[PDB]
């Protein structure tokens, strides 16, 4: 009755909704449930900004599973004034103010998250991958002086991506971080561990740079089942993932599967799901093609079922 | 050439509008500015709230002189929304009684980020004023902490507690048994950059008709500021706030121009005033202080411009 999922980005949050739909959790509950879902949540996008601590992946899971997905009725008047001062919705800022106060009074991020969830009641345990800072950065050639300069991922994404040469990612602080409370336990004790179809480099990937988490994944007796984020069939055949490009990995199910690789070798996957019509073959890894479009929590629920079935879990 | 005004509250800001209009400064400018205006701004109401630093008197002056103030309220931003406040309420946090508007929050966010990065309040204020262009130099009375505290009897339990001015004024509206004010940090607070110099080098110093106990009084508790006032060569002219009642009660001062004037007292003795302006039809007689009754209603920037002219004329300054 124990599922743990590694997640980041909007697609991680939508994947969790499907897990809840399958298992009758949170907004999809009728009578209080038998199963428990644990999300190990990317912190690589987290940043101190305008004096406040912003945790995007934790907030997106929390709002999404809490029914508040940014927000509804959102205004950006504070954001407007900030631009007028020459430098983030109004409701969003409330979350940031409360979190920053708890962090400055010594609550770890895992406890901060738990406190915020009393109000959102997401119906899942949302564990930060670490309580220490581990901030994804991007090394660019800065055009002002031609220097290789490390930029926070959120600034790269909005300002520099596709406009300057981009060389690599750096996980600033990962080496000094430890797995957050309960993370290693959630991975070791699960009936099954799922890699949600998030960006492999900057949503799942940074979770894997936190000392201890890759070890737990390699050694856990739980089946580890990954979901491909590559969807073929779009108009003009889609576009390559920009973050995979930075590390020179093609935007294919085959290439992302080898990125995680096989637990039987030195990698992370027992199972790899690809979208219908797609193909991959990876020694030691059971690959299966099934619908992987998160149209709605009901279609995501079928996706989660395919992962359980592939892993032989009830 | 040089005017220094001590200010606190909405009335301080409006008095500063009167000065600018008289002298062609800020939004009232038409042609080259001949004068410079410096405000020494109370910091006694400043509080940390929800992790950000609120400086109400500095913001009231900045917003008013820069055209962003709310007219109905006299504090905070115009065209304000309260979505972040409502959301704070939905999280069930305290304090739930201080109004932190969305637009106003940006000011507090920038200020707090700068203060925590090591910038002193005077430079933060200068940074924020690059956007508002108030047309006056807004000097925090101190860059250090000096906060007004209130000793009350708590109604929940009949115990004596001390609370910040903000809880007294906004949360209880002073409807609680109140026994004394305490200027915590005043004795340890150095006069802020430029403050003593602006008082020493002024052609005239004006005491705005702000709250005498909680707006002008706290500035006087900063040890260097009161000293500069006693020794500056400039005439010091005060404006009666009586034409606030709770604050005078707590300290046992009657609510009259004569009494408030004596609260500040005469420079000739141990006081601070050279002169004292009261509303027309008011008589006040204080030894060593030239008193003149003139219209003292800050109806509009040139009603006040005329109030300022009467102050210069009482001082004999041109
Ligand atoms: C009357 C005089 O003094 P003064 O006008 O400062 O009174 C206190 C108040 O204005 C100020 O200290 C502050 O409290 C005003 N003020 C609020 N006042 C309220 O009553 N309720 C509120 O929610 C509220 C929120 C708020 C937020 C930011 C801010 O910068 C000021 C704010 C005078 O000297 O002439
Ligand atoms: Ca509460
Ligand atoms: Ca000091």
């Amino acid at each position: 009755m124990k599922i743990t999922v590694l997640v980041g980005g909007v697609g991680g949050a939508r994947f969790l909704l499907g897990v809840q739909n399958l298992l009758g959790l949170g907004s999809f509950a009728d009578g209080p449930s038998k199963h428990e879902l644990t999300a190990v949540v990317n912190i690589g996008d987290d940043a101190w900004m305008h004096g406040v601590r912003i945790c995007p992946d934790l907030d997106t899971c929390m709002y999404t599973l809490g029914g508040g997905i940014g927000h509804r009725n959102e205004t950006w008047n504070a954001k407007e004034e900030l631009a007028a001062y020459g430098v983030l919705g109004d409701r969003d800022l409330a979350t940031h103010l409360v979190r920053s106060q708890m962090l400055r009074a010594g609550y770890p991020l895992s406890q901060v998250t738990e406190a915020l969830c009393k109000r959102w009641q997401p119906g899942a345990r949302l564990l930060p991958a670490s309580d220490e800072r581990s901030e994804t950065h991007v090394v660019i050639t800065d055009p002002t002086d031609g220097e290789r300069r490390a930029i926070h991922f959120q600034e790269w994404w909005v300002r520099y991506r596709a406009k300057v040469p981009t060389h690599s990612f750096a996980y600033v602080g990962a080496d000094q971080a430890t797995a957050g409370p309960g993370v290693v336990e959630a991975i070791g004790d699960a009936d099954i561990v799922l890699l949600a179809p998030s960006n492999p480099v900057v949503s799942i990937g940074p979770i894997l740079q936190i000392p201890g988490i890759r070890g737990a994944l390699r050694s856990t007796s739980a089946p580890v089942i990954g979901y491909s984020p590559i969807i073929a069939g779009k108009p003009l055949r889609g576009m390559a993932d920009e973050c995979l490009k930075v590390i020179g990995v093609e935007s294919t199910s085959q290439a992302v599967g080898e990125f995680f690789g096989a637990r039987a070798g030195t990698g992370l996957l027992d199972g790899w799901l690809v979208h219908e019509g797609d193909h991959a073959q990876i020694e030691g890894v059971k690959v299966k093609a099934v619908p992987l479009l998160m149209t709605d929590p009901e279609a995501t629920a079928a996706m989660v079922r395919a992962g359980l079935d592939l892993a032989g879990v009830s």
